[PDB]
């Protein structure tokens, strides 16, 4: 069942997006943004991502042990990279429209991963379902951020 | 050659490539203190674009083989820290944090190369220029750190 080398490798890989969160805190810029009613409080985000880093690593560990797992892991690498990209674009460069491009691509690769993961191992795909829900929420949130604050210069 | 695989990896490379097209070296990079052996800015896009193709071809080869899990897990890891680095160095402009990131990148680039050799020799060979380049980047990043140690970028 449990391969600790794989798991600790995928976990370590989450250390890159985890770092973007830890270096780019929400400050006053993010405060004064018009946000949608359903916008979760600050503390929700670190919690959610921390869980998902563990859930997706565990997922990728199961899959990586199976044969024919190349396309799935290629989808996985892709998802992780655009996930690492999103926070430095939204909070770092503060380009909400661009970040929305990024997060939508993130979404497609999260989805492609989930699918490819289901076709090899049902629990692995199951482990990515809460990932796909949070990614959708995030995209919605990125979208409302862009639209409700369109006339500011950070919406580009 | 497996086109589905290759294009997937090349698309993954779109994430670090975006970082670099969006954070083009301007006045700040120009006025940074840099070693004599710092290359002209036009080298950087050429080198990375080459390596995106090379690393994706390498990943295509490996991912077609039985037992590639761990190798591909190294690959996801190096790719992620690759993507983290340019926003830390150029965006945030934090030279010492950038050094830490690039050193972690280099480790995973070396582990990937290593794991690639254990499966597919040409996949390993393809990761050799990537590793040479990662070493030079680490050197460049180290030098910029110490040469600007007394400026706010020593962060
Ligand atoms: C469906 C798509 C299939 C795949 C086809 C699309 C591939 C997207 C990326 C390819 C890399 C090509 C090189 C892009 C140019 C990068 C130049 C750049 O500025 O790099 C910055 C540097 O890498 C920062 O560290
Ligand atoms: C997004 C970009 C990130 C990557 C950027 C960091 C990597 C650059 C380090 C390469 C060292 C090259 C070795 C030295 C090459 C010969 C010396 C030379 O460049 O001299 C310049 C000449 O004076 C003028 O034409
Ligand atoms: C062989 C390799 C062995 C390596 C040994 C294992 C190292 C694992 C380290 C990272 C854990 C990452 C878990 C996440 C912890 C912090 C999450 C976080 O802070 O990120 C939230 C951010 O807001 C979102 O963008
Ligand atoms: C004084 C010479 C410049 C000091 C550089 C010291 C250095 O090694 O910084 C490490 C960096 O913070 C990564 O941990
Ligand atoms: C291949 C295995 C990779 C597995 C994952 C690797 C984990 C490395 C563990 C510790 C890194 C600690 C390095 C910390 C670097 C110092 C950061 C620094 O720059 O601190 C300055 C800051 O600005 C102060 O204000």
């Amino acid at each position: 069942n449990m391969d600790w080398a794989l798991f600790l490798t995928f976990l370590a890989a989450c250390g890159a997006p985890a770092t973007t969160g830890a270096l780019l805190k929400p400050d006053e810029w993010y405060d004064n943004l018009n946000k949608p009613w359903w916008n979760p409080p600050r503390w929700v985000f670190p919690l959610a991502w921390t869980s998902l880093y563990f859930l997706m690593s565990l997922a990728a560990m199961r899959v990586a042990q199976l044969e024919g797992s190349g396309q799935a892991l290629a989808f996985y690498a892709a998802q992780l990279a655009f996930n690492t990209l999103w926070t430095p674009v939204f909070f770092g460069m503060k380009r909400m429209a661009t970040a929305l491009a990024v997060v939508m691509v993130m979404w497609l690769f999260v989805a492609a991963t989930m699918w490819a993961f289901f076709q090899l191992d049902t629990w692995a795909g199951v482990l990515f379902v809460p990932y796909l829900i949070w990614a959708t929420a995030t995209t919605g949130l990125n979208f409302e951020a862009m639209r409700l604050n369109w006339n500011r210069p950070e919406a580009r």
